């Protein structure tokens, strides 16, 4: 069971384990850290997130993606995608709601404002 069973500002529970830092949720259930440089190097701040950051994920092959944009969404994104931008904790439920029908879905979540 792949799912997200908890969400408040700074923190989200993956798979039983809780996270107190921005996490790419990979196709296969895997868990990595956020490239938060990849949008530093490109923007000058890490608020803006960079399309290259979704790179890692499109190899995955995935039927969509789904962006935290943190608790109370400060976050902004710097592209046009098909990926489904929502509040962090509005992101999550979405997540389960999609890996619960078996959709190949991957995420990328903004645990702050
Ligand atoms: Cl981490
Ligand atoms: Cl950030």
């Amino acid at each position: 069971s792949h799912m997200f069973s908890d969400c408040r500002f700074g923190s989200v529970t993956y798979r039983g384990r809780e996270y107190r830092s921005d996490i790419v949720v990979h196709v296969d259930g895997s868990v990595t850290p956020r490239r938060k440089e990849i949008s530093r190097r490109k923007y000058g701040t890490s608020h803006v997130m960079a399309e290259e950051e979704l790179e890692e994920l499109l190899e995955e092959k995935p039927e969509s993606i789904i962006i935290g944009s943190g608790v109370h969404g400060a976050l902004e994104t710097g592209f046009r995608s098909d990926a489904t931008v929502l509040p962090t904790c509005e992101a999550i439920k979405r997540y389960n709601e999609e890996r619960s029908a078996g959709r190949r879905v991957a995420a990328i979540i903004h645990v702050t404002c």
